[PDB]
């Protein structure tokens, strides 16, 4: 079951090696903040209670050098264990017999090849253009914190035992590829975050250095 | 096991459907990118384009010889860039990059004219590869003819009408004008694209 896997894990570099622009993935994570900021926004507006797990609407978005991550968070609706079983788990795994399938699947339902390669760049899974790895933390107001770790290959989902930290929503932690260093980068990252946040209607911050001393602080992007 | 894995994924990306016909809208990318290049240069290089003064991309069809030219005025390859500039093959596999041009092609000749050195041929069967200078000297002026000698089974290409559409279809947002040589009710001339 190893050369399978050599297979499938080569076929990803090189069609990851086809998008030049893999700052799109950036879009896709905002958009999804997004999605669940309105989605419980909608909510409060019939439920005063809704928000009372974390009253602030927002997205911030931090760089982490020493351990190459870069944390998205939103304190949307966020995903109750099911939903990261069902949703991203369907969605991000890809190992050998997943990939297989979907390629007969699309080999016998006529999928153009460029519509294939067009899935590595939206939604969820377009994470995977610049991680190696991506770790969700999650909590829903029906649920327990949660936290969903994926490789593209397999992924696993376990109780937070830190328990509830996040009082709702969703934290994306990205482990970069080595080659997608520059997104650890501030100005790079403020410049996207500027450039793709242009629609949301929620504050989304980049934790950024302002100059007694270096301070570092949640900086608005639009 | 390498060039077993590397097989295997050819194999697997050939067994997906794809219209060949993307080999057209990568070269015309690639004139695209060289024309930016010498574009931008010309801004701050007076007389950058004094090799070849036009900024254009013109096709050709040669029935005859079972060959299809695409030539563009950009900034060119020197015979140095010609060897590192043209893993590869399996992107072309999808129908990206230079390397497409094999899905329709069994022989690739390009002849290219960079500012910075003379003109060269290079040409290949995607296995090997040669270089040489161009013995006729520098006839391009700056610039690049990607020369497809097309496949048995890649002859539909040569017709004028399905050319144009083809150049039609991948021209629309390219920053430059694209023409193919035509005849008009017995006359014979450029007719842009785009
Ligand atoms: N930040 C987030 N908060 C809550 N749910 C999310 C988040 N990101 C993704 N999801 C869940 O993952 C699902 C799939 O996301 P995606 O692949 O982008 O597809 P789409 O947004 O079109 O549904 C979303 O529909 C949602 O159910
Ligand atoms: N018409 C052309 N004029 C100058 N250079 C070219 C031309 N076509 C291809 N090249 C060179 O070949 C390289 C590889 O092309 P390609 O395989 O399409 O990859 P890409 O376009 O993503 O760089 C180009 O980056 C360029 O250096
Ligand atoms: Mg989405
Ligand atoms: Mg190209």
């Amino acid at each position: 079951f190893a050369f399978q896997a050599e297979v499938n894990r080569m076929m990803k570099l090189i069609i990851n090696s086809l998008y030049k622009n893999k700052e799109i993935f950036l879009r896709e994570l905002i958009s999804n903040a997004s999605d669940a900021l309105d989605k419980i926004r909608l909510i409060s507006l019939t439920d005063e209670n809704a928000l009372a797990g974390n009253e602030e609407l927002t997205v911030k978005i931090k760089c982490d050098k020493e351990k190459n991550l870069l944390h998205v968070t939103d304190t949307g609706v966020g995903m109750t264990r099911e939903e990261l079983v069902k949703n991203l788990g369907t969605i991000a795994k890809s190992g050998t017999s997943e990939f297989l399938n979907k390629m007969t699947e699309a080999q016998e339902d006529g999928q153009s090849t460029s519509e294939l390669i067009g899935q590595f760049g939206v939604g969820f899974y377009s994470a995977f253009l610049v991680a190696d790895k991506v770790i969700v933390t999650s909590k829903h107001n029906n649920d327990t914190q949660h936290i969903w770790e994926s490789d593209s290959n397999e992924f696993s989902v376990i109780a937070d035992p830190r328990g509830n930290t996040l009082g709702r929503g969703t934290t994306i932690t990205l482990v970069l590829k080595e080659e997608a260093s520059d997104y650890l980068e501030l100005d790079t990252i403020k410049n996207l975050v500027k450039k793709y946040s242009q629609f949301i209607n929620f504050p989304i911050y980049v934790w950024s250095s302002k100059t007694g001393k270096t301070v570092w602080d949640w900086e608005l992007m639009n």
